[PDB]
Order: C-alpha cells, then structure tokens, then sequence
C-alpha cells in the first residue's frame, strides 16, 4: 500500500563484538526513517555482511535489514 523500509541506515558507537556468536552490540544514534530514539541493539554479522575493521568505542555507519527478531548487517564501517 506504501513504501516499506528495507535497508535501514544508522550511525552509532560499537559497545561489544562477539565473533563466536557473530553479534555486534551497537548503541545507535536516533534513526529518523523509523522514528527510533537512541538504543543499544544487537546486530548480526552474516556471510553477506561487508565488514570493515572496527573495535569497541568506534563511532560507525552501518546499514541493516530486519528479519523477524534479527537485524542483519549489510555493511559497517568507522565513521566521523
Ligand atoms: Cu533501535
């Protein structure tokens, strides 16, 4: 009936990286497109994610898709 956000773009700060469970915990800045406030959320690294080098405390720009309870990363990189 109308447009559905598929890819959500956001910025935030990395708070945890767990490469066993393939989970990056990010405290994201408000996200206008979805009317979200600041939130800490878990994002999933899949084999299709385009990863860049990141570490806890890095500000990042990232894009993800929601799949049920998962937020699957399309890409993530350090940002200004
Ligand atoms: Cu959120």
């Amino acid at each position: 009936m109308e447009a559905q956000p598929q890819v959500i773009s956001a910025t935030g700060v990395v708070k945890g990286i767990d490469l066993e469970s393939k989970k990056i915990t990010i405290h994201h800045d408000p996200i206008a497109a979805v009317n979200a406030p600041e939130m800490t959320m878990r994002f999933t690294i899949t084999p299709q994610t385009k990863m860049s080098e990141i570490k806890t405390g890095d500000k990042v720009a990232f894009n993800f898709v929601q799949q049920g309870n998962l937020s699957l990363l399309q890409d993530i990189k350090v940002s200004q």
